[PDB]
């Protein structure tokens, strides 16, 4: 229906703000673009599914998201990707790992303040009839 249609314009509109507010912050820059093939080759025979920022919004433009949940998990899988890659004691992992847990932190503190959860429980049940 178009109520419906207009429900995901909405989830959309929701999920482009809270996406932009993560890629400003400075703590969050090493996740706003894909890992760069050349200075890391070997990113690609590790890291099985990349994600990052840039792509997050590409997504919601193709209409990838019809939940906020179906979102989460890219923000999930941004945040598992940075613990995996970089797993040792050293400065560098270190401050990448304790920026990744800050971003899927943020994002869910974020959701958890401003996304109705009656609206979250619409978007669901639209995507189960479908
Ligand atoms: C966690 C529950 N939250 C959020 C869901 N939305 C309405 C109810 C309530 C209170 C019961 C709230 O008012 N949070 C404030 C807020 C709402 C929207 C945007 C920004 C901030």
């Amino acid at each position: 229906s178009m109520q419906e249609e207009d429900t995901f314009r909405e989830l959309r509109i929701f999920l482009r703000n809270v996406t932009h507010r993560l890629a400003i912050d400075k703590r969050f820059r090493v996740f706003t673009k894909p890992v760069d093939p050349d200075e890391v080759p070997d990113y690609r025979t590790v890291i099985k599914e990349p994600m990052d920022l840039s792509s997050v919004i590409s997504k919601i433009d193709l209409h990838k998201y019809l939940t906020v949940k179906d979102y989460l998990r890219d923000i999930d899988l941004i945040c598992s990707n940075a613990l995996e890659y970089n797993p040792d004691r050293d400065p560098g992992d270190r401050l990448i790992r304790h920026r990744a847990c800050a971003l899927r932190d943020t994002a869910y503190a974020i959701i958890k303040e401003e996304l109705d959860e009656d609206f979250e429980q619409l978007c669901e049940e639209i995507q189960e009839s479908r």
